[PDB]
This record gives structure tokens, C-alpha cells and sequence, in this order.
């Protein structure tokens, strides 16, 4: 993915091998406090009432852009879905993928 023209938060990629999924997202670096978390259905596509998250933490600046980098890595049971929501000087902002969510692979 190439850096967004105006969304808040936009995953870049991920990776999956079927027991860690990790990746790497987009910020826009509107405030300097920021949350940006990775929730994800699991194996049996269960939300479990948003309550399967990884957060993320900074990585690294994008030089002559808005933007910086954030990742993530964690180990998970399973995972069939997930969306990313970014917090920031009180308000919320999502990368869902359009709407479908970005959909794992095995
Ligand atoms: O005393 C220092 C500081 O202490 C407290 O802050 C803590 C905070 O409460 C914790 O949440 C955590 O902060 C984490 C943060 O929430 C995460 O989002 C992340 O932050 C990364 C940013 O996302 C990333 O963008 C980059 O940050 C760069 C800024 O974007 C850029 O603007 C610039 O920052 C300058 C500030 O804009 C400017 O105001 C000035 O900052 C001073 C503050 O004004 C002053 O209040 C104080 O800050 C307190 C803070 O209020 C407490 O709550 O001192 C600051 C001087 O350092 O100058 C900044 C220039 O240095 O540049 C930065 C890059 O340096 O990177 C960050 C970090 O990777 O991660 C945060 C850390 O986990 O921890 C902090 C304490 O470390
Ligand atoms: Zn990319």
C-alpha cells in the first residue's frame, strides 16, 4: 500500500504464518498521544464483543509526509478477520477495509 491520501489510519501489511500475525500501519500524525489497536475475529470468526486486540506501538517516522509507522506482532489461537481503529485528541478513527474487514488466509 502506498500512504493515504486522507485516511486517518490505513494498514500498510501484515503477515501471517498461522501462529503470529504482525504487521505494519499507516498514522497519520495528527497528535503526539496516540492508541492504535488491531482487533481481529478468531479462528471461528468470533468478535467477542471487540475484545480481541493487539496494540500496536510507534515505529518509525515517514519522511516528507503526515505520516509515521506503527507495527505490531502477537501470537493468536486463530483469526479469520480484523479491522484497525486509531484514538486520537478525542476522537476515533478505522481502517476496515471498506467495510469487509481485511479477510486472513488460513
Ligand atoms: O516529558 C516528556 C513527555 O512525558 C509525557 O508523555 C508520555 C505520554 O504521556 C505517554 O503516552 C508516552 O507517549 C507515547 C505516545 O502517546 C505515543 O503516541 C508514541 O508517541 C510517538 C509519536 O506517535 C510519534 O509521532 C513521535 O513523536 C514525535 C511528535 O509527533 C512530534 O510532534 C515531535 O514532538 C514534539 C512535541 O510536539 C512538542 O510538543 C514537544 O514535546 C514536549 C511536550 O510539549 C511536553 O509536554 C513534554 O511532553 C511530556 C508529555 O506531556 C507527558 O504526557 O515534553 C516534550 C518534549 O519531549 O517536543 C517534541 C519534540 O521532541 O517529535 C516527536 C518525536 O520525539 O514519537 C513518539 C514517541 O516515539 O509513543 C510515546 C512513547 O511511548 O510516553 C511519554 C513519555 O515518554
Ligand atoms: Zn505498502
Amino acid at each position: 500500500a502506498s500512504i493515504p491520501s486522507s485516511a486517518s489510519v490505513q494498514l500498510d501489511s501484515y503477515n501471517y504464518d498461522g501462529s503470529t500475525f504482525s504487521g505494519k500501519i499507516y498514522v497519520k500524525n495528527i497528535a503526539y498521544s496516540k492508541k492504535v489497536t488491531v482487533v481481529y475475529a478468531d479462528g471461528s470468526d468470533n468478535w467477542n464483543n471487540n475484545g480481541n486486540i493487539i496494540a500496536a506501538s510507534f515505529s518509525g517516522p515517514i519522511s516528507g509526509s503526515n505520516y509515521e509507522y506503527w507495527t505490531f506482532s502477537a501470537s493468536v489461537k486463530g483469526i479469520k478477520e480484523f479491522y484497525i481503529k486509531y484514538e486520537v485528541s478525542g476522537k476515533t478513527y478505522y481502517d476496515n477495509n471498506n467495510s469487509a474487514n481485511y479477510q486472513v488466509s488460513t
